[PDB]
């Protein structure tokens, strides 16, 4: 009710004090019912401040013994782990600034000063909950992997994390971009050994007892498997563009790279030997694949990002519309043939209906001097059909890259550079998880890890 | 060309900046990439195919791989070893995704374009 | 530290006084550090062309042979030739627009007011540094 009148008269009081310690039926305390009304208006965020401070001091001056923040819930979230959820900045910007000049309620502030040598201030935050290495769960955490709050990239542009998120990005950036090299060097030189040593006699399949050529059978299990894990996850990606090291170019055509393997495993289990035009077609592309490799590192976001991830979304669309259609076009002619037809014809409608599109004019059946003015008339509004469908594309585009691309492309950029490092440190087993562990153990007081950070000021004296 | 490159004289001299000549930078920068992903893959999978040719082959076939690869991008269908009536089923899904391969690359010059003039053209 | 009051008490002593001219390991003078030190920021942009102006002016009515401005560095930088490097505007705007309205001081001023015909004002500035015809390299080439 923003009245700390009554909170003085219950806390002190001659008959019964009230406990401050108290749960509820959901296990919050007094701070978690201040993060649950807190709003990020300019009155609200003032006030809170206030009671917050005031609430603590008073809890460390009847009970030395523990802190208030030390309570969790039913959930062992603490009012800084529950700022995270609900998505509050004043109550979240507060307890990250914390610095109490009650000398009693010391061992708890959180923002310090190391020295002061003129204009350099030498700030000191803590580590405590920010990077957990052997708890439960984190502040960061929660901040990238369950917050659906539209302001976690204002919550993310808070002080210590903008200088957090780039302590382990100097420490496991290259090292993670470099593993990524090698290991597409690994699966290239496997596919090389397969490709070069086929025996090449027109009958596929072959004999897989000899043991130099079992060799070769486990290659077809290692890069078989790498098309198929891309082809699938990527699709329930589409129904449910990490462009920090490689650019989002790159997962368009490794797609048709792993869309080429699959074809090929299809074409000598069927029988017909002519698998080895595509499949050292491949090969071609994934050498040329790595000129991607050759650009760095990216950390400044453009606006164009955000394009690409439609620009793989709609022509991966475009292709199924486009297969579906010929597929189904070609099994609509067959329902024509109501005298005896054949099943092998069916693979000669589909033969000629794919050479319409590109233009070769080498047919087998359909004539077009047969039925002229019918014939044009379906090509012409063939042409139709697909010219929107390009133009549904740019329209796409153009619809995208005027209102809010100017602030969206500088938030999505700013959350995957806090999304993927993540990834990147649950990768790490607990035994290397500690030794490139940011921050240093400071004693103050009557030790901690907590985290150092500069300051530059000219007016504060 | 060499005359009629001389019809940009006639401009004259240029003090007011536009926008469009940081584009012709990244214009100029792509192309020539867009050239060198063109011919190493032509020249690339020429060599290809001469590596499939176990039995003796000539080394005369190389000049006739890329003699014939050349003219199925442009559409001269004057061929001399390739025949598409051999392999019909390959030949074309091998075109198609070559027209998809192509067509995506035309999209990064747009996107790239797109992409830089919104925000930071304004000043730079 | 933004203190002219230690300026005024080492300067003069009747111990013994502070030399401005004393170079460092760097070979920088009193004025380099108040280059390498300046922010573009409101604050730090206000006092160094105070500290600047008072320099110099006590440079000359100290000893009125030489200038501050004229010793060089290990690398022959001058503070106005050094504030292009690390890339200062509010000292570099200041040692440019610099008109110091006392007489003894005056031969060194680089702002210049040559007539006044009412609306239209005549101002000069130097091209000592900005245009090196026979020197070694120039203020506009380093902005380059």
């Amino acid at each position: 009710t923003n009245q700390p009148d009554i909170v003085h008269y219950l806390t002190e009081n001659a008959h019964k004090k009230a406990d401050i310690r108290r749960q509820d039926s959901r296990g919050n305390t007094v701070l978690h019912a201040l993060v649950a009304i807190a709003d990020n208006t300019r009155e609200n965020t003032k006030f809170v401040t206030k009671v917050y401070d005031l609430l603590v001091i008073k809890c460390v001056k009847l009970y030395p013994d523990s802190s208030l923040e030390a309570i969790f819930n039913n959930d062992s979230m603490s009012p800084l782990m529950m700022a995270a959820k609900l998505g509050k900045i004043g109550i979240f910007q507060h307890i990250i600034r914390l610095e109490i000049k009650d000398e009693e309620a010391r061992h708890l502030s959180r923002k310090f000063r190391d020295w002061a040598y003129g204009p350099v201030y030498s700030s000191l935050y803590d580590l405590s909950m920010l990077d957990t290495c052997g708890e439960e769960v984190s502040v960061l955490e929660i901040l990238v992997y369950n917050s659906k709050v539209e302001n976690r990239h204002e919550m993310l542009a808070v002080e210590p994390i903008n200088e957090l998120l780039r302590d382990k990005w100097q420490k496991f950036g290259a090292v993670s971009f470099y593993i990524s090299v090698v290991s597409y060097l690994i699966a290239m030189i496997i596919f090389t050994l397969i490709a070069y040593y086929r025996p090449m006699d027109g009958t596929p399949p072959y004999p897989y007892r000899t043991t130099m050529d079992y060799m070769r059978l486990a290659g077809e299990i290692v890069t078989l498997l790498t098309g198929v894990v891309f082809f699938i996850t990527n699709i329930k990606d589409l129904f449910m563009v990490n462009s920090l090291f490689i650019d989002g170019s790159f997962q368009l055509l490794y797609f048709i790279y792993s869309v080429l393997v699959i074809i090929t495993a299809v074409l000598y289990l069927v029988g017909i030997e002519s698998y080895l035009a595509v499949m050292v077609f491949a090969l071609v592309l994934g050498w040329m694949n790595a000129l991607y490799f050759t650009r760095g590192l990216k950390l400044t976001g453009t606006y164009s990002i955000m394009l690409q991830k439609i620009l793989f979304k709609d022509l991966f669309r475009f292709l199924l519309v486009y297969l579906l259609f010929m597929i189904g076009y070609a099994s609509a002619l067959v329902s024509l043939l109501n005298p005896c037809r054949d099943s092998s014809t069916f693979s000669k409608f589909l033969l000629d209906l794919f050479k319409l599109t590109i233009g070769m004019g080498d047919l087998e059946m359909i004539n077009s001097a047969k039925y002229p003015a019918v014939f044009i008339i379906l090509l012409v509004t063939y042409i139709i059909l697909t010219f929107v469908l390009l133009l549904n594309m740019l329209i796409a585009l153009m619809g995208e890259t005027v209102g809010q691309v100017s602030k969206e492309s500088k938030q999505i950029w700013k959350l995957q550079w806090a999304t993927t490092i993540l990834d990147i440190e649950r990768s790490f087993p607990v035994c290397m998880r500690k030794a490139f562990r940011s921050g240093e153990m400071v004693t103050v007081g009557k030790r901690r890890w907590c985290f150092r950070v500069d300051e530059v000021n000219w007016s504060h004296w």
